[PDB]
């Protein structure tokens, strides 16, 4: 459903049932250095005051940054998982879409780093979220 | 509902339709200095690898921190919204619950700061999330 | 001096006595959207392991970001001060120089945000540092 | 001079010559779970506006958190180095001292995490700085 990178033959939880499937995250482009995704704003994305939830921008950043790393390292026997996230909220989003662009800024052996920009339909930069992703040898 | 602070006669989005109500966040205690909330793990809270989504710890921290601020400042004519968030992920959660405790560490005239601990059912510290909350005069 | 923006007739501390002058920070370019600064590595910039001190990347980012804000807002009756900083360390620097480039990404009425890149003499990205800058009316 | 943990027979740079020796950082208590340090404010610690430099609070946090980790892991064949820092500035310090308390919150196999509180002489919490420290096998 969401176009997450297909790196495994099966997954513990299907897209539609995940947080990401529930709120409607969809990945558009995906390369080792850059990934983009979007989501249509609906109440399920908002908090009680009618604005997109701060948690939604973080979740979209965490998924996109982590999965962009997974797309490269999994076939090398590595697992990749977000280790830290820092989000700044510059302006709220009331409706329309949120579009995320993840740009790889450092790729170390144990940690990758991505800057994610989150824009509204007018192209205004509404939030930024940077992700540090830990890369470790798969256990299983 | 989620027991969010009842400060206004009408809210733009009903609890059950918000992201918060969708994933099942509920506030337990709330005072000016400290607040606690919890959620049952379901697939809606998970990513496709079967663990609680990074976004979920951040979303919980953000609502809890911001709303504990609203609880104080709203009746004073002020609006409060998360301005930034920094989250670090120490151990995953596969199932059970996530419990948040938010401790106010600074209450400035324009900015309030909260540290939020996220623990599993064994009590282990799985993530921490710092929230900075902007406090501004309410627009009419 | 360090070529900091000349916005006032008197400053409480002379360049050469500040932390900035002590370690040798110097601003090269400064515009409303972008500013650059550099420092020669000396032992004064190092920790006891012989590498550039973590604090030094943060100090450089903080002065550069805040002062690029002062450069705009001071003549408008506003004071600007760093409010938060997030720094990630990708590679150490043993010797040579550290070059900073600060790019303004949001300019709000109360908060400005800058991303600062810190590079070695080979051009490699050694650290990044995000600064949030508070902008408030100047106290008389 | 600064009471840094004595874990090696020699060091690349002597205390007095380091950033830390220059500005005057001194460690008081040091255990695996908690460390404290202070520094006397003098112009060398301040920026041109007469307030303690934002970089000074970060440097004191980075040193104290990293060195508290070094104190445990070095004798186990590990190196420890700060990997990220996030600092919030709640109130400025004009003079007197800055006192730092570092509290260990997580100790993983590859990353430790410390929260550092930075107080003035009245005991007010002026800044907080959290440090993530990478722990890796020594190379040499
Ligand atoms: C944070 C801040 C208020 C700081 O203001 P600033 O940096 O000085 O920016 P500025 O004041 O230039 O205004 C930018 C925009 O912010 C909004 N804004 C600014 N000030 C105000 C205000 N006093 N009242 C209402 N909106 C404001 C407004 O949209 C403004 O655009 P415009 O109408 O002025 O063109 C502004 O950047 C902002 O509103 N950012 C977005 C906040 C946000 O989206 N937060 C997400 C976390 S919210 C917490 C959360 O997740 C949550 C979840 C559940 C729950 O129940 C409660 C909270
Ligand atoms: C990041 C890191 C691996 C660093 O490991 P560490 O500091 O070395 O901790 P240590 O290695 O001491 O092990 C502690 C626990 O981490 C886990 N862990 C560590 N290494 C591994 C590994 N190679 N494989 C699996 N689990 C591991 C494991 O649970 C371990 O406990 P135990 O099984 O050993 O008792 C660890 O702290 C951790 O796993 N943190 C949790 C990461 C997390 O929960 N991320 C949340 C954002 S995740 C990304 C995200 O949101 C997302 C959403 C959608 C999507 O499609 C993809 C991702
Ligand atoms: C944190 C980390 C080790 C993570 O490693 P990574 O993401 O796996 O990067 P990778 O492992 O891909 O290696 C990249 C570079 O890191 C360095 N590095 C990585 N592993 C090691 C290691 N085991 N031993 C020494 N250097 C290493 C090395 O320079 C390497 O390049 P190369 O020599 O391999 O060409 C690496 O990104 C790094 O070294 N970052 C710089 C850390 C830094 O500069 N810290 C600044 C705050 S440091 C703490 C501080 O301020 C302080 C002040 C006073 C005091 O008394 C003590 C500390
Ligand atoms: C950031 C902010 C202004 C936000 O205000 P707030 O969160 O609403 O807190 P609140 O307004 O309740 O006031 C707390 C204290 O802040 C100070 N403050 C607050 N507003 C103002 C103002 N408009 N004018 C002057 N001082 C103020 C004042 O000390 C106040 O105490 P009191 O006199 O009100 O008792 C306040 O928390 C603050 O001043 N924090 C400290 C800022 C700081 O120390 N920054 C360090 C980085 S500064 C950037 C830097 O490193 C640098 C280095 C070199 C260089 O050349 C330039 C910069």
């Amino acid at each position: 459903g969401g176009n997450l990178p297909d790196v495994a033959s099966h997954y513990p939880v299907a897209y539609e049932q995940t947080l990401d499937g529930t709120v409607g995250f969809v990945i558009d482009e995906m390369t080792p250095e850059r990934a983009t995704a979007s989501v249509e704003v609906t109440d399920t994305l908002r908090e009680r005051w009618g604005l997109v939830h701060g948690g939604a921008y973080c979740a979209l950043a965490a998924m996109l940054a982590t999965e962009a790393t997974v797309a490269v390292v999994h076939e090398k026997g590595m697992m990749a998982v977000g280790q830290s996230n820092h989000t700044s909220f510059f302006r709220p989003v009331k409706e329309g879409h949120v579009r995320a662009e993840a740009v790889r800024i450092h790729a170390g052996s144990t940690t990758w780093f991505w800057d994610v920009s989150l824009r509204d339909d007018a192209g205004r930069l509404c939030a930024v979220s940077s992700m540090s992703i830990a890369v470790r040898p798969r256990r299983d």
